[PDB]
């Protein structure tokens, strides 16, 4: 009866898939593929220490989880796990990733040719962190997910990310789409999205970013104009906003190559990471609120994820919300994501009452 990682983050994935108005069938195929794709440490007792050398979350738990908001859509729920998580070493966390993401292959039969071009740029020996594979899952009605591979540039080193995004980017067909790219800070993630011609996804870090200076990393040509990227911008962050620049832990920005042989991106988000210029998660959630209303959409779903995720109230705790982001795609509304933590490592400590007090 004891929670394990597999029991509590199994029990979030259903409560947020019927939040998310996801079918009894759909929810229990996804709790499965979330067991199976966390394998031996789904048994993991709750009680034991974290596996403390996974960064996918800042208790270290191997899951978040996300919604995504498009004005006129149903939400669609993400799940993102570390399948590597509590191999003894990064190198076998990797290929535990890369085992994780065969049997998805050959459950749905996506292709891995994507895949199978960048595996000896971003799975080498002697890997350095702070990751070697994620993957995240698009929990589609039906269950057949959408499956998207994150691997890191600075596996080699950070002096070696530029050259390792730009090798990656000319073997994916968009030849020197690195160029393309804005100023950044560094490189924490490329991603693939997996299915039936890849999506190339290459994220920047952006330290101390200044409002002004997110409304010019994107292009007309991206989906978001300068006005509606500086208002979330300042929405999201509150505090940290018109101060010199985001004070906190980095935002950061993907850029999207979706059309072959093109070297211009056809998306690009903004990431915020609200959690560090908040009080509390119930002013997370009405600048989330504030956000998806400024786009159209409807607010009372996210009230209710949180719900789902955890019996505390949002105003007791900080982190439930991680991220806010806004989603650009030509020839489409924006689109805005709230990150949700598990928090599977942050508990009420026990109560023992000190007598007299
Ligand atoms: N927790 C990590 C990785 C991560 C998880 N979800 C994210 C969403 C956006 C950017 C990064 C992340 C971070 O804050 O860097
Ligand atoms: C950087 C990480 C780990 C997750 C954010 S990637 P994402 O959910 O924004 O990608 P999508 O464009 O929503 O498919």
């Amino acid at each position: 009866d004891a929670s394990t990682l597999g029991s509590f983050t199994g029990g979030q994935l259903r409560r947020l898939g019927s939040v998310a108005g996801l079918s009894r069938a759909d929810v229990e195929t996804y709790a499965q593929v979330l067991t199976d794709a966390l394998g031996p440490v789904a048994q993991r007792p709750l009680s034991l220490a974290p596996p403390t050398r996974t960064f996918l979350s800042d208790d270290h738990t191997p899951v978040e989880f996300s919604l995504s908001f498009r004005p006129g859509a149903a939400p669609a729920m993400r799940v993102l796990v570390e399948p590597g998580c509590g191999a003894t070493s990064l190198a076998d966390n990797g290929r535990a990733g890369l085992e994780a993401v065969r049997t998805m292959a050959r459950r749905w039969h996506f292709t891995t040719d994507a895949l199978d071009e960048l595996l000896d740029l971003f799975l080498p020996p002697a890997p350095q962190g702070p990751l070697a594979l994620w993957c995240a899952l698009e929990l589609r009605p039906g269950g057949v997910p959408g499956v998207k591979v994150y691997l890191n540039p600075a596996v080699g080193g950070e002096e070696r990310s530029a050259a390792t995004v730009r090798e990656a980017l000319r073997r994916l067909g968009h030849h020197q789409a690195f160029d393309s790219l804005p100023q950044g800070s560094g490189y924490p993630f490329l991603a693939l999205d997996l299915g039936n011609e890849p999506r190339a996804k290459v994220y920047l870090r952006h330290d101390n970013l200044t409002a002004g200076r997110a409304a010019r990393l994107s292009r007309t040509d991206s989906g978001l104009v300068p006005t509606a990227v500086e208002g979330f911008f300042r929405t999201a962050a509150g505090p940290g906003s018109d101060a010199g620049g985001l004070d906190g832990r980095p935002a950061q920005s993907c850029h999207s190559f979706t059309d072959p042989g093109a070297e211009r991106p056809s998306g690009f988000t903004l990431y915020i990471p609200v959690r560090d210029y908040v009080r509390h998660d119930g002013e997370a959630l009405a600048r989330a609120s504030t956000v998806l209303h400024h786009h159209g959409m409807d607010a009372s779903v996210l009230h209710r994820a949180l719900a789902a995720l955890t019996e505390r109230r949002p105003e007791d705790g900080v982190g439930l919300i991680a991220y806010l982001a806004l989603a650009g795609q030509r020839d489409q509304p924006p689109r805005v994501t709230a990150y949700l933590s598990s928090e599977a490592y942050t508990v009420r400590p026990p109560v023992v009452e000190l007598v007299p007090r």
